[PDB]
């Protein structure tokens, strides 16, 4: 059972983890995110997620308080503490205690830990029901907390039958889920994904280097709304889903809905970029 | 000395005023703002920002625990309560402890207050230095907690020689800044300011009112970048602003860079529209 979290390289119980009202994530959703899973005691590929967090700071010019190896050091400190070989792990770094409500000043930095999440790397064969929402994410290569779009469309996914969206940059350019990288399978086995105006996933980038190291064409670029029906599949990559199936999209579905060959072989070789960093752990 | 804010209903001392780090707000920028001064003991147009908090928590599908008139009630016992006539009040309504760091829940209800900022309708015969920087909001219509590229733009916007800046979305459609409405005077006088995909803010209104009440054309409509060289005057609407003459956009000098007359004229309508307000409590 989860014991402690970590708020400014300070140890504390779950149940005193608080930040004072004045905080700007509360009043201004100023700052950045990230989420990693950890297995046999190891956040898996911790340097890519790490690199990420400093470059989503530096783009709100928020100074992460130690530096990578320090937060490397605490991260471990608190697996140590929480007794845990398997978990979830969200960093925050919010723009702090502002004096006029505003201005940022010195981050609060937040380490929370949770239980490995029991649908992580599910890989369903039944393919996930989704539909397209147009919208485009503010700065969108950073991994900002704001995330209102994606929760406040909850309610109209639910509604609709659909378990997630896929946002369509004016209803016109392919992007990616609210928290999701979004890829499709032409029917001659490139794999087309989103280049610009989403963020750089840490899934996408294993999974990207999976498909060329198996001599998949893999096709970073603009994706009109109208390829869908190039697609024979279509998959999200994330920290939790791993490669999940997408078998239907508004009125389309992908073959019959099941798992598609090439969104199977992702699933694997994503389990032996994991296994093989792992064994370098 | 502001002594108390409130939360969820209870009246705390401001250095025990804390959420959890579940809270969405912190992980997800999940939430609504609403921010109005008290003079005289009063609340200035209470009922008009009220209605506003209500209508954007209805488009976050965020419940307010208790109705219009008890939130009134927990207003009146915080300024009480702090012995305080003239203040600034935050509401802040989050997202709530979700249970998975993304489904909101009951919400947060945050009552915070500071002394009536020392520059509140300053009034200044100087028009402000501004930039144009291309975006648009996301819900424009929702006063969110999402500040995030208004608060980012900060160090730009002071690196440049500018005090604040206007949104256009795309480059073309003149907008709003990051918390004030944005109006033009012509040189025939007609007041022109955006309609779609802005917040419809309570200064706006009372102006808007105003100006029409002085026999002014005021025309609510899109407004090209390009028209900026038809105007002859620049002002912001906001609760501290009041009307804030903007004397340069850009490398474009409104006038002589001070006050123009119909933004002199709407500043004294503004006050007059106050104190027939603070007349009815
Ligand atoms: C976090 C996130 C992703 C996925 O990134 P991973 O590093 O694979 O988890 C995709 N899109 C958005 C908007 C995200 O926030
Ligand atoms: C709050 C706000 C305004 C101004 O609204 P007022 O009710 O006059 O204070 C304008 N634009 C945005 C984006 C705001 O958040």
């Amino acid at each position: 059972m989860i014991k402690y979290y970590n708020i400014n390289g300070q140890q504390v119980p779950v149940e005193n983890a608080t930040l004072h009202v004045s905080d700007l994530s509360i009043l201004r959703g100023y700052g950045i995110f990230d989420y990693f899973l950890a297995r046999e005691g190891h956040p898996l590929f911790l340097d890519d997620y790490l690199n990420r967090f400093y470059r989503s700071a530096a783009e709100l010019y928020l100074e992460i308080p130690f530096d990578k190896a320090e937060l490397r050091r605490q991260i471990y400190a608190l697996l140590q503490a929480n007794e845990v070989r398997e978990a979830g792990i969200i960093l925050v770094l919010t723009g702090g205690y502002s004096p006029d409500g505003y201005t940022p000043v010195n981050p609060n930095l937040l380490i929370m830990m949770y239980d490995l999440p029991a649908s992580a790397w599910e890989f369903s064969a039944q393919g996930i029901k989704i539909i397209t929402h147009p919208f485009q994410r503010e700065l969108p290569e950073v991994k900002t907390i704001n995330y209102s779009t994606g929760i406040r469309m909850l309610k109209t996914i639910k509604e609709r039958g659909a378990t997630d969206l896929i946002y369509v940059d004016q209803g016109e350019w392919i992007r990616e889920s609210a928290r999701s990288n979004f890829f499709l399978v032409m029917p001659d086995n490139t794999i087309v994904t989103a280049d610009e105006k989403i963020l750089w996933g840490i899934t996408r980038r294993q999974v990207i280097d999976a498909a060329r190291e198996a001599g998949y064409a893999v096709e970073e670029r603009r994706i009109h709304i109208t390829e869908l029906d190039q697609a024979r599949e279509a998959f999200f990559t994330s920290t939790i889903k791993g490669v999940m199936a997408i078998g239907q999209i508004d009125d389309r579905v992908f073959g019959d809905g099941t798992i598609g060959k090439v969104t199977q072989e992702l699933q694997d070789l994503f389990v032996g970029k994991v296994k093989a960093y792992l064994e370098t752990c």
